[PDB]
């Protein structure tokens, strides 16, 4: 059967289909403050979003993606620990079913309420396909969600949750600018990993922010009242989208920051 987040199809299932699943570089991981490594070469990351074209929200089946138009760079990352410019293609969170779980990577084994992913591909490669394909292929951005105080920009994200309630519908989502899910500090740790769903490539370069955004509990709420299901099916609530921490091995975390 097809893989999600079930008891019988679920994170410790898919190396069945998926045998990369037990990789050398697989992710999420587990990011211990005290081993990782301050590394002054890393140069600050560089966002721009101020010409970001969003264009459409979907509910894929497990999770929801806003996807933007990236046929040209409009809305690039450069910078940080990487090599040439990277496009932003689509951004989607993981969370959990409780406000005590939901994140994949962790901090010092601390789980997050969410984590939202910005999903850029090196422009080298032509296109997304071609680049998944490449270790330096994807560049994420991963940013930690906390509950506490509203985040405003994140309200016309969750208003439009309603329209895509199930799995395959779609809605038009113009004009959204994604600068506004972003925390105050840029710092970050960066290590070299995979794709957190099937085809679990390992393709990505990820670039976690070590300071997470304030979210309600009403706004993670509405969250948690999307369907797994397709219209019609029986109701499986989407929750808990999130595969565990995998082994580190033979990696190294490196700091921006100390
Ligand atoms: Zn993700």
């Amino acid at each position: 059967h097809h893989w999600g987040y079930g008891k019988h199809n679920g994170p410790e299932h898919w190396h069945k289909d998926f045998p990369i699943a037990k990789g050398e570089r697989q992710s999420p991981v587990d990011i211990d403050t005290h081993t990782a490594k301050y590394d002054p070469s890393l140069k600050p990351l560089s966002v721009s979003y101020d010409q970001a074209t969003s264009l459409r929200i979907l509910n894929t089946g497990h999770a929801f993606n806003v996807e933007f138009d990236d046929s040209q760079d409009k809305a690039v990352l450069k910078g940080g620990p990487l090599d040439g410019t990277y496009r932003l293609i689509q951004f989607h969170f993981h969370w959990g079913s409780l406000d005590g779980q939901g994140s994949e990577h962790t901090v010092d084994k601390k789980k997050y309420a969410a984590e939202l992913h910005l999903v850029h591909w090196n422009t080298k490669y032509g296109d997304f396909g071609k680049a998944v394909q490449q270790p330096d292929g994807l560049a994420v951005l991963g940013i930690f969600l906390k509950v506490g105080s509203a985040k405003p920009g994140l309200q016309k994200v969750v208003d439009v949750l309603d329209s895509i309630k199930t799995k395959g519908k779609s809605a038009d989502f113009t004009n959204f600018d994604p600068r506004g899910l972003l925390p105050e500090s840029l710092d970050y740790w960066t290590y070299p990993g995979s794709l957190t769903t099937p085809p679990l490539l390992e393709c990505v370069t990820w670039i976690v922010l070590k300071e997470p955004i304030s979210v309600s509990s009403e706004q993670v709420l509405k969250f948690r009242k999307l369907n797994f299901n397709g219209e019609g099916e029986p109701e499986e609530l989407m929750v808990d989208n999130w595969r565990p921490a995998q082994p580190l091995k033979n990696r190294q975390i490196k700091a921006s920051f100390k």
